[PDB]
């Protein structure tokens, strides 16, 4: 057996689902999903490079504190992958999270004081940039041109070796708390592949549930839905109850299982243990935070923690019915009514809604916006459920991404009053603030930087009043230890699904007729 339940079908695969799976890997590559081999193999050439740069830098500091040559060869350090590239289901162009493990003598100090110059001094390097104040601390560029997300962990031994394996609970003792935290990323992805019954069959499934997730707008973490770990732990889950199918049998059953599941029971890959630290471990009975989770997916890696916390009474509704909706295409995609394809259609989130909110973000530099922009919404998750106790709203759905606008104002007084909100007629352009502040590190108008998200309004059955709301949301975000009152604001607004901008469909989409 597999998992912690009885399988639901043990049976092998049918011609017919032998048939239909062959169909849903030729939609994947339909939809272009798989990277050219050339691709593949530059990623495994960039990962050899940082595994030979992780050793350099573990021996230059070894030396720098007078260990002799043989002990300094010995003190090893380790490159790790987790995420979409370890499980090996990620699309072209995606980044490589990346994890470097270093032996005790080897600090959080050193990682951004010598390795950092060490990868600057690289010609293969472009793009880096350093964030060590980050939840988990990272130091992102490219290699080569792939993208790397680099994070640190320093281990409590004298020797990191080349075959090092996180799995044992006890490495766990004596690392620091950043530390501890730069583990997780990749106990979990292993414990994952260790708990599928066949790894070829899982990565398909969730290549597709990732694609039709991403294709619906259900597929971001920061405003309540699902993210990349989450929805592998539940296909994770599907995979053991038919430990014998192929891909095409569990992207078909996934959908009905998990919008009949008796949530909030949790989805657990496994039995949840217990570990030699003093840490909170998930348990409803004991936190009521961890009781007030709605759809909890618990990693299974100690110390097990819920990966879809930020999920409202909202996100839940909008992910079940989504589900209901892909179950009933599944199963005439199943019997040959319908092809692979009908399972990807994307959302109509901007033609659905007749009242949307717009929660827009607005700073004087592209530096201060980027920071800003993401500090208001993550604060999102909180709108909405203030939103829902709004006696006329019955759900606020938030779209999966914001949209950047740049403003050209010529004056200063205007430039106020399109940060502020009071943005009448004053044009903009579409732009990319991300790629401009990076573009100005490679290298009288008074430009406002913007970034505006959007929440779909369904009323109930029987002017809207969201005085409180927008209130509390004010201060919430002006709360932020980085508020800068002479260079960010936000505002939000009331919008006629008339009213939405063109930015809000995509190049040759039509608008709403």
């Amino acid at each position: 057996q597999w998992g912690i339940t009885p399988p639901i079908s043990t049976a092998p695969a049918t011609e017919q689902e032998n048939a239909l799976n062959t169909a849903l890997i030729n939609e994947l590559k339909n939809q272009n999903l798989f990277e050219s081999p050339a691709e593949s193999e530059k990623r495994v050439k960039v990962l050899d490079e940082l595994q030979q740069i992780t050793t350099e830098f573990v021996k230059k500091v070894s030396l720098a504190k007078h260990m002799n040559e043989k002990m300094a060869n010995e003190a090893g350090g380790k490159i790790f992958t987790y995420g979409s590239y370890r499980l090996g289901v990620y699309g072209p162009g995606s980044d490589i999270d990346t994890l470097v493990v270093v032996p005790k003598h080897v600090s959080r100090d050193n990682f951004f004081q010598d390795l950092e110059p060490m990868l600057r001094e690289r010609e293969e390097v472009t793009d880096l940039a350093a964030v060590p104040d980050a939840y988990v601390p990272i130091i992102k560029f490219k290699f080569l041109g792939i993208s790397i997300d680099l994070i640190f962990a320093r281990l409590s031994v004298p020797r990191v070796p080349r075959d090092l394996e996180l799995s044992d609970n006890n490495l766990l003792k004596g690392v620091e708390e950043r530390c501890v935290l730069s583990l997780n990323g990749t106990r979990v992805t292993d414990q994952i592949l260790q708990l599928v019954p066949n790894r070829a069959v899982f990565k398909h499934a969730l290549r597709a549930i990732k694609f039709w997730a991403q294709r619906r707008a259900i597929y971001a973490n920061v405003v309540g839905f699902p993210g990349g770990v989450a929805w592998a732990m539940m296909v994770a889950r599907i995979c053991q109850l038919y430990p014998n199918a192929v891909s095409s049998v569990i992207v078909a059953k996934f959908f009905r299982i998990l919008h009949q599941w008796n949530w909030p029971q949790p989805i657990l890959l496994k039995p949840i243990e217990d570990g030699p630290l003093q840490v909170r471990i998930w348990n409803p009975k004991l936190y009521p935070s961890d009781k007030a989770h709605r759809m909890p997916i618990i990693t299974p890696a100690y110390p097990s923690m819920c990966a879809t916390h930020n999920i409202t009474l909202s996100t839940q509704t909008i992910i079940l019915r989504e589900m209901v909706r892909a179950g009933e295409i599944a199963d005439q995609i199943m019997v040959k009514a319908l092809p692979w394809s009908a399972l990807f259609q994307k959302h109509d989130f901007f033609h659905r809604y007749k009242h949307y909110l717009t929660i827009t973000a607005a700073a004087k530099t592209a530096e201060a916006q980027l920071k800003w922009a993401g500090l208001v919404e993550s604060k999102l998750r909180h709108l909405v459920t203030r939103l829902e106790l709004v006696d006329a709203i019955a759900l606020a759905h938030p779209f999966n991404k914001g949209f950047d606008k740049v403003y050209n104002c010529s004056s200063e007084e205007e430039a106020q009053q399109v940060a502020s909100g009071v943005t009448l007629e004053v044009a903009y352009e579409s732009t990319d603030h991300e790629k401009l502040a990076n573009d100005t590190v490679n290298e009288q108008i008074f430009p406002v930087y913007t970034t505006t998200c959007y929440i779909g309004l369904e009323l109930e059955k029987k002017r809207l009043d969201i005085s409180w709301p927008t209130q509390e949301f004010y201060e919430l975000c002006k709360k932020w230890d980085k508020y800068d009152d002479t260079l960010m604001n936000v505002f939000i607004k009331n919008t006629k699904n008339t009213a939405l901008p063109d930015e809000v469909f995509e190049p040759g989409e039509e608008r709403p007729k």
